[PDB]
């Protein structure tokens, strides 16, 4: 069965620490940039709310079929937060035949990749993803007018670790000449395959709420090394797409990975965690149970 891999370093800054977030990811760089990904728990009375439009938050999700890629050799539904949560709920527990919260975390692991290359079982999931902050606001509070903020709020708004406050613009020639955060709505097994950003851009991620999100990364010092294992074992079919298609299907057990001498971290993010991945760290990951993140590319 699977194996899972070392956990990646867990920082809990002190409040002086917490003071900036791009001089804090600078001064664990040394560390972090080797392991691919890292995760921050921030202090502890650091809890901002969570300030989406949620009566008025409504999406299809992808669906997502865990053994599409091993198979080669349903319509698009309307939920609202909450019908998504019932439906999410249900799943998990009528698939482990236990209450969602009673599932370990270890278990959902080995279950995901025993699914993934599984021929004999076809399960299949749905997942909110890639959901503009546009359209129903942020997780985070923000002055912007749209949404009544508290006084007691108003500190969130304006972090450093509110992702609407990351900065986003890459210094360029073209710039001279001359983007916000994306929400996921996840549930048991809802998945993201192994890529890394455009432009080789760092990315922050912060759970919400719910039940975690699992994540496997790669330090960018094995990003060819990863890259040469997909050649060899990837389906011929799409081993000539260029990487910006092949990463929509490059779903690939860490174990196998690992087996070819690719160093692979795991760590689960848990709700109010943040989750850095450095630039040109190969990361994918899948959600335990229903849950709600966010997250953005910045740049330093
Ligand atoms: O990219 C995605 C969404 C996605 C897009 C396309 C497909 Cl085919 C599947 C999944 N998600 C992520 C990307 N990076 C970090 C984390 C996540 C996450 O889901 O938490
Ligand atoms: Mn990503």
């Amino acid at each position: 069965e699977f194996v899972p891999p070392p956990e990646c370093p867990v920082f809990e800054p002190s409040w002086e620490e917490f003071t900036d977030p791009l001089s804090f990811i600078g001064r664990i760089r040394p560390l972090a940039e080797k392991t691919g990904i890292c995760k921050i728990r921030p202090p502890k009375d650091w809890q901002p709310p969570f300030a989406c439009e949620v009566k008025s938050f409504r999406f299809t999700p992808r669906v997502q079929r865990l053994n599409e890629l091993e198979a080669m050799t349903q319509a698009v539904r309307e939920y609202t937060l909450q019908s998504f949560g019932e439906m999410a709920d249900n799943f998990k527990s009528d698939y482990f035949n236990m209450p969602v919260h009673m599932v370990p975390t270890e278990l959902v692991e080995k279950e995901f990749w025993r699914l993934v290359s599984s021929i004999e079982e076809d399960v299949i999931v749905e997942y909110g993803a890639d959901i503009s902050s546009k359209d129903f606001g942020s997780g985070f509070p923000v002055k912007d007018g749209r949404r009544k903020i508290l006084p007691e709020e108003e500190e969130y708004a304006l972090s450093g670790w509110n992702l609407n406050n990351m900065p986003v613009l890459e210094q360029s020639v073209l710039a001279h000449i001359n983007k916000v955060p994306w929400l996921y709505v996840g549930m048991c097994f809802s998945s993201f395959c192994w890529h890394i950003e455009d432009h080789w851009s760092y990315s922050i991620n912060y759970l919400h709420w719910g039940e975690p999100k699992t994540w496997y990364g790669v330090p960018s010092h094995a990003a060819e090394q990863l890259e040469e294992v997909m050649r060899e074992l990837a389906p011929e079919l799409f081993e000539s797409q260029p990487d910006l298609l092949h990463q929509l299907v490059t779903i690939m057990n860490p174990n196998v990975l690992m087996e070819h001498g690719v160093p692979v971290y795991r760590t689960n993010q848990c709700a109010g965690e943040f989750v850095v991945t450095f630039p040109r760290a190969y990361h994918s990951g899948f959600n335990q149970g229903y849950n709600f993140a966010e997250a953005v590319n910045f740049c330093t």
